[PDB]
């Protein structure tokens, strides 16, 4: 149908916008602390602690499969990265501190992406 195609074009354009948001968010992590999943070889008990792991590479696979239907879903995954980190790691650690900075700096980027999604529909 022509409706299914028009919907597909909307999803593609949302995907293009989220890809740029993702690149902007990832730049706020220059140390690459959140680039890849926490290694279960190196942190074998990680899943006893964190029930829903997340990281930027795993978000990128989902994005490129057009697996995000809306910005809310994307934001959920970004928030998991931060929130998982701040529970697993103590306050006085390089890891926790990097999460706080990513959170604060991403807020700006997410504030305008919300406006661009509402605006461009």
């Amino acid at each position: 149908s022509m409706e299914q195609v028009a919907m597909e074009l909307r999803l593609t354009e949302l995907t293009r916008l989220l890809r740029s948001v993702l690149d902007q968010l990832q730049d706020k992590d220059p140390a690459r602390i959140f680039a890849q999943p926490v290694s279960l070889k190196e942190v074998p008990d990680y899943l006893d602690h964190i029930k829903h792991p997340m990281d930027f590479a795993t978000m990128r696979k989902r994005l490129e499969a057009q697996g995000y239907k809306n910005l809310h879903e994307f934001e959920e995954d970004f928030d998991l990265i931060i929130d998982n980190c701040m529970k697993y790691n103590a306050r006085d650690t390089v890891f926790y501190r990097a999460a706080v900075r990513l959170r604060d700096q991403g807020g700006v980027v997410l504030r305008q992406a919300r406006r661009e999604v509402d605006s461009i529909g």
